[PDB]
DNA sequence: CATTCGCTCTGCTCCTTCTCCCATCCTCTCGATGGCTATGAGATCAACT
């Protein structure tokens, strides 16, 4: 479907309004939902109240 | 004979370990699980006479 016109889409029996953006597994339409992470290479410091190290950093 | 010394016996902390628990009811969709071929010997007793 990339760069299609909407014409070449309807032929297609597609949707020109249909963002994509998904995958088509066994027919079921399956999106990813992206993942919040910790950024890497980052020197955080953090600390906590009850642990036996006064501070930590870690990267 | 008045210590004194040494030895046994509590019992008071501070871990490590480990076990337990985390609102109620209801609806829907989706993925997965999903298990030889065949020829022989040979024991059983259901069942004929």
């Amino acid at each position: 479907l990339n760069g299609l016109t909407d014409r070449d889409l309807c032929e297609l029996n597609e949707c020109p309004l249909d963002p994509g953006g998904y995958f088509i597994i066994n027919g079921s339409e399956k999106v990813l939902i992206a993942q919040e992470k910790m950024a890497t290479n980052t020197v955080y410091v953090f600390a906590k109240k009850d642990s036996k190290y006064a501070y930590t950093g870690e990267c």
